[PDB]
């Protein structure tokens, strides 16, 4: 009866079971992400690798239908009052675990052409993030350009890169530099990208939840600390899915490395680390008041809302409820920032007609 | 007051270099920590491992004349404005990376009772955290048991723990059960226990300045989750040397994972993570600015500050110019909090007159 316009900077599209068998060639269409769901357990395969082996709750973890159905999407949209939406994938994510660069770079292009065509053609208000290979920068770099070609204004990075591909590293420079060029934002989200840690002892279900953030912290720290941002002023970075009141707290730690430990440090910035982080890197959350705290408190101003539909870490279906709660007694030019501003500076939706 | 007077909860005192060779049984006595200085640089070695290498230059810029003389230290904490100070290891440290428990055993009781006898004797200003093996549960409550009857209030764990003994492990119950009984402080100082040269490519020194965090992170996460802290209500963590906004920012990580993904948490916790943090998890820091907000915005109270003396990450000797600028138009009563109570609440001192 009562709800206030959001904008999300996060959520998953479920693609088609037969996407990438139906338009791969022969050598590749066997290889390719392939989602189970039987008997309590989702099972993932990858190029001939169990990737994921996962307990599901057949009771009390079910899909919420708009996963399923994507007409259904559309009126979650206008009922959890959420006007302009980022788009991950899901089985897509499984492209930056791939060890074979043909495979990852062609079912890149397969999902880029798929996403475009058959769900963001259903309204503007849905912003696509385009996949580009982790494995190689020509590759990445191609995409990239074919993908801004194509109107996309934003790509997915996962946040643990392959072996060697760390994001200090030289070889994204060129990555860099053709997404500030283009004006693309990079969109690293977490839980993707090889495994690093899996806890197995008692807590397991919350301590995995906080081992997803340390690949976000250390892409942070990378990019920063590496000059990638320095050298890339136009270059903005959204973090998806980490939450936001750590970032603050590694501007203070990198700041403190940086002028305590400056003998060991290279490069040498043009800014302290907390000015760049402050400049270029973004962060979304659900759930988490710490927030709002960042942007009141801290003069971290990059906080954007998702709802992360529709996975359970989401709002649904109280988002107006979550949003309600969290800004009760909040000054409305920062929920303002946090839940439509900062998203319409990264990205472009058509205008949202006012209510008064 | 021409000076803020302040406690530091976290400082390091270098060890005699023949502490080891004098103290242990002539089978260990070569095992122990030793190190040769050579060319420019200092190794360590410890039981046929080379542990650290640093040039003399860093090496020696973390020990001024207080660093190695207690008088000297007593003076240095007058000039710099500071009444009590928690003391931590530095060659001591070393003993978190030991394989074999009877050489860690003997070498902490070397270390706790040449801490109490020849440094913490000198002033009730100086409170001494005591090491307990990190590898042998049993060993671990015998030397907190016996430190406790010396008189020591914290026991010094590792951010990192073995293999297999991880802080979620049921093989700590009985230390927690011990600490809590004795009124002891857990103090877990980060970069222990592991290797803190995990990256090399640019931003090397910032970024692994931030790689140490992950193993705070992950600590508090495993006793929060595991039901530790819950099932001690009497036990309070210190997180010496990590900073403090990303403290709140887990409690929320924590919490949305314990509510969202609730059917697949065990153990169930008496209360939420969030409140577990803000009862019984404190941290310090040094130099950042977002501590101050963590309390002013976050209800994250367990903020304490630390000199770090003597390494560079810390304020000498630059300490009144830094609290001073930190707490320039502060609520006295947040500054009184973060620079001297919580201290206080942890850890036993002489009272000064807060007349002043
Ligand atoms: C520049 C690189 C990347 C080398 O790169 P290249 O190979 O040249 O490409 C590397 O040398 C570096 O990162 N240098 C900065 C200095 C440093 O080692 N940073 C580690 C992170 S900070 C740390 O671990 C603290 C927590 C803070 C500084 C003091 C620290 C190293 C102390 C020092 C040294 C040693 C280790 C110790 C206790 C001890 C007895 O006093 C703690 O375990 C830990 C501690
Ligand atoms: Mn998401
Ligand atoms: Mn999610
Ligand atoms: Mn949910
Ligand atoms: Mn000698
Ligand atoms: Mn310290
Ligand atoms: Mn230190
Ligand atoms: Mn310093």
């Amino acid at each position: 009866m009562e709800k206030l316009w959001l904008n999300s900077a996060d959520s998953h599209v479920l693609e088609p079971d037969d996407l990438w068998e139906r338009a791969l060639p022969a050598a590749l269409r066997d290889r390719a992400p392939r989602c189970v769901r039987d008997n309590g357990r989702e099972t993932v395969y990858v190029d001939g690798q169990v990737v994921r082996r996962d307990p599901l709750d057949f009771a009390d973890a079910m899909r919420p239908p708009g996963a399923l159905d994507h007409h259904i999407r559309l009126k979650d949209l206008d009922d959890q009052g959420i006007w302009g939406e980022v788009v991950f994938p899901s089985r897509g994510l499984w492209t930056a675990v791939m060890t074979d660069p043909v495979l990852a770079r062609e079912c890149i292009k397969v999902y880029n052409d798929w996403l475009k065509s058959d769900f963001l053609s259903l309204s503007p208000r849905l912003v696509g993030a385009a996949m580009v290979s982790m494995l190689d920068t020509d590759d990445a770099v191609a995409e990239l350009r074919r993908a801004a070609d194509l109107g996309y204004q934003t790509v997915f990075l996962a946040a643990t890169p392959p072996p060697g591909r760390e994001f200090n590293m030289d070889v994204w420079e060129p990555l860099w530099a053709a997404a500030e060029e283009a004006g693309m934002t990079v969109s690293i989200h977490i839980g993707t990208g090889a495994d690093t840690v899996v806890a197995r002892g008692p807590g397991g279900a919350v301590i995995n939840y906080v081992e997803t953030l340390f690949p976000a912290q250390r892409a942070v720290a990378q990019l920063v600390a590496s000059g990638a941002l320095d050298r890339h002023p136009g270059l903005r970075v959204l973090i998806a899915e980490a939450g936001c009141a750590w970032v603050p707290a590694l501007a203070d730690r990198m700041d403190e490395a940086y002028r305590q430990h400056g003998m060991f440090v290279r490069p040498k910035l043009s800014m302290l680390p907390g000015e760049l982080v402050r400049r270029q890197v973004y962060a979304s959350f659900q759930h988490d008041e710490t927030a709002i705290g960042a942007v009141t408190a801290m003069n971290y101003t990059n906080v954007l809302w998702g709802s992360d539909y529709p996975h359970l870490e989401g709002t649904f279906p109280r988002t107006q409820e979550v949003v309600t709660e969290l800004f009760a007694g909040v000054d409305p030019e920062v929920r303002d920032l946090i839940t439509r501003r900062n998203f319409t500076d990264l990205f472009t939706v058509p205008a949202l007609p006012a209510t008064v």
